């Protein structure tokens, strides 16, 4: 009962599988060099700007989520 959730917010455009991986990646690396991001956009069928914006914004948020002060 107590259990609960929230969010489902954001003007992001991605697919189920796309999002799944898109995240599983940022986990191992908050960022991604051009060499990869380029190929990734082809693997997940996403766009460079989509793989560059998502991550970028992701970290910006993750930072606050993580205790890592500095």
């Amino acid at each position: 009962g107590s259990s609960g959730s929230s969010g489902k917010g954001g003007q992001v455009r991605f697919s189920n599988d796309q999002t799944i991986e898109l995240e599983k990646k940022f986990e191992t690396q908050k960022y991604l060099s051009p060499p990869e991001r380029k190929r990734l956009a082809k693997m997940l069928q996403l766009s460079e700007r989509q793989v560059k914006t998502w991550f970028q914004n992701r970290r910006a948020k993750w930072r606050r989520s993580g205790p890592s002060s500095g």
